[PDB]
């Protein structure tokens, strides 16, 4: 039921310790959003507690997301992967957030050379129906982020997302796209909502260059009106890879600044898409 | 009004529609394998309704019509002659089969007072679009309510003043119907008058920002057609072009000087971006 | 002229150049920081041109004046008093520390003969155009030549007809003045109009396609701006949204429902916008 | 000087083995195109004196296309790399050819893990400036892609390829841009173009999802206006993978087809393309 506004906190914090978790929700505070997406890249490492006190006091929803570890991967160690997906759900559930979206269904950096199996996509079906039923037992819901090609082989488009959401037959699986990866995989960027339309409970907006977003190649217009035009009531966020830290950075190939400061992404970015969504009639 | 699928509007062969500019229509129409024309009626009462019925009729071809009201008969200002020239088109639209008139029905081109349009305007285009949709229910066919841009008319320009005609009018048998060429300049993004309008829209002109060859110019298709996907639009997607216009209708709306090279330009690389897009869009 | 930077039509924040709507617009183009204002010349006898000039001088704002020529002077068919009302408008515009006169000077906003332009009608307006260049040179300014839409004006539409008119004329001293939202109707590709005039632009307005806030219509600015930076464009940026209608143009430019909530929030959302853009496409200047 | 339009022959075939060539050379006559790139990926498999005859018979031009393996990448490996490139610049002067282009600087699927060092560039540098020499003893010239950060680490913008040209210093090597690589990594396509103004000799132009260009998220009229305005007259090729060069696959990442078939993608994409450069009035149209 997650709404409005947020932000992917990766601006502030992708190491969610107290430090970086005070510093997120300050920056939540400055930009008047409505939610955090908070990245668990250690699950085991998050306080519950503090996280849960600061959304409460700061009347501040969140979301978690991740992507699996190579270790725990679901296409080929479905096993692990289960296992990491239920800490990964307790600590989310524990914190309060209502869900755990992103790349659950495997990780960054998968790759075979050849198309998608229907054995790699059994493995996965088979994490996510485990998954889905813990992330149930908590009371949260879990998202499935289509990404680009390049960084994993499996579900690039909303029309997979959703046949992977059909395969595994839950009713708490959702689909979370994200605008600069439809700027690459969309055979234009609307059909990427339309197609999971019936799914689509999160979106990323993101530029094409992950920088400031209205200052690149994504297709705002098409995205915003679109968006209205299925009656999307989820989460509008805002992902920039600003002041990434390095290591995580150079993980998702910035090879180079992606944008000048966060002056220029949030002070340009965060308006643009706000404006935008008024314009459309998503406010 | 049913219409579904690919359709033109015939001006770009017959704005005349007399005997052999009905054949020339049709000729074309088949051609370009379309499901249904739009008929121009400049002349409603010299329209040959039996053989424009059995045309379409041997050829499988839908139609409907559309006009604007000539001055004589502005619907703001002169509503008792509107209403007697719009049952005379309904009458005729009905009888050669087609299933909607449509077009600057409440209203003509070259209206404007300069200021605002008023609500004694709109009392007026009102009881006018009442008495129209009623004679229209009683031939069976619906009635459509194209928004123009500010320079044709004053009083209804974007999807949203239109729905808020048909609100005020209270029928069951007035739809919305759009054009990309008006939207291009009164929607506040192009998508909107497609939002604005999404519960009554049953018919667009896809018209380019010029007039000349859809693909070619300044309006947003991939907003245009994502968005009406995303409405579930099965209605009429039509194309209009101002190419190969008879002069006299061609200074009436403003073109003074060629919207594009000849048909073969404008049919020939118009049409298939047109099919192309409503194909990767998912409406076909 | 050399008009650079951005700059403001001032239907922004009053509808008549009057003393307090000098001072309004004046003022609130202060609190923007934009490098110039254009300023209507629609009634030139009553422009108080030294009240106009300590303003703009006090505040370190350059200036331009535009207009439509009104109908009893409309170059096409009454020339000599065409060139009458010019010379005083060119004045006008000198006198208040305006270094140049553009917009609809060939003609009306709003004119049309119901038929296509003649060469009758660009024969008359060439010699207009002739002598009014002579005149502003004497004055110290340039002429600008804007292309309008068909609705506008049936005689120069496009940056391409713009152009064949400046060549036609032969002065020294007339520009092309392109607006996108004129463009947004005419130019087949928006970047067309920009190139057909590249050699003579000098001056755009950067008008959305309502008239409206720039970023939230229908014109394609990363179009529109990646064509300005790769043809060198250096001169004016100016931003044109009526949320005030001049009297003497409001039939012909046609504003029946309000572009915008208010001033502040085209500015607000506006002219950051193009600012925005002109630095993301390295528009000479930024 | 390739003028006009072009087709990356992975429209038509996978490798540029006989067979490959008579089938792919047979449909460039049948779409009217001025030339065909045709990838330079197995040189000593490539049947040279075969493709010229049937490009001097079917009056059709020709230029190469590669990107290094991995055992001779120019950033790691310089000396592995300069004698692959001659080896390829060789066999591309023999087929009647006249550029080597693409990403001959590195490898499709190249990546550290870390952003590009200066050793890097120096020797790339070096690579590329032997390469010039040679390309120039038999009469070619070369071609530098950017491509994306996904598939390169090290060029990926129009800018940092102008930055590479400046560097070696040759005559002869150009900037060659790709509009699914700009529609990723340029901040608004047409900085792209600008930012390789003075260096663009050849650009293709190949939809956001590799498919068919006018149908994805490319800013198609964006790039012709730009095109068009700083005078663009080298080469236009289109770039669809309805086939995949096995040795490049991996690093291509198409892992679903871009597209129906490769009618649909002539069919439709190329009067889309041609038709753009009539309407802004691209030199040569
Ligand atoms: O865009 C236009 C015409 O509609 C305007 O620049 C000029 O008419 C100025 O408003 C001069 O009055
Ligand atoms: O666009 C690209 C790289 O993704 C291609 O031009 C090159 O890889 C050449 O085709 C060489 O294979
Ligand atoms: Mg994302
Ligand atoms: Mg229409
Ligand atoms: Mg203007
Ligand atoms: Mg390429």
């Amino acid at each position: 039921t997650m709404q409005g506004f947020g932000v992917h906190t990766s601006m502030w914090t992708m190491n969610w310790d107290r430090p970086g978790a005070e510093r997120a929700v300050a920056a939540a505070l400055k930009y008047e959003v409505d939610f955090i997406e908070i990245p668990m890249l250690n699950p085991p490492a998050v306080d519950t507690e503090h996280t849960r006190a600061l959304l409460e006091k700061n009347e501040l929803r969140a979301l978690c997301s991740l992507g699996l570890p190579e270790r725990a991967w679901a296409s080929v160690r479905p096993d692990a992967a289960i296992e990491h997906l239920k800490v990964a759900i307790d600590k989310t559930a524990d914190l309060g957030g209502e869900a755990l979206s992103g790349v659950i269904y495997g990780g960054i950096g998968e790759r075979t050379g050849v198309p998608p199996t229907e054995a790699e996509y059994d493995n996965i079906a088979r994490v996510l129906s485990a998954a889905a039923k813990h992330a149930k037992s908590r009371g949260i819901e879990l998202g499935v982020e289509a990404v680009n090609r390049y960084e994993n082989h499996l579900i690039n488009t909303g029309w997979q997302a959703v046949q992977m959401i059909e395969r595994v037959g839950a009713d708490n699986i959702f689909v979370h796209l994200d605008t600069y990866h439809m700027n690459i995989e969309e055979k234009g960027v609307g059909n990427g909502i339309l197609d999971a339309r019936e799914h689509l409970k999160y979106i990323h907006l993101s530029e094409s260059d992950r920088g400031t977003p209205g200052y690149g190649t994504c297709g705002w217009d098409e995205i915003f009106s679109t968006l209205a035009a299925i009656g999307f009531k989820g989460g509008l966020a805002m992902e920039s890879f600003i002041n990434m830290p390095p290591e995580v950075a150079y993980g998702l190939a910035v090879w180079r600044p992606v944008a000048k400061d966060e002056e220029e992404v949030m002070g340009n970015g965060l308006p643009f898409l706000r404006n935008k969504a008024k314009q459309y009639g998503l406010i």
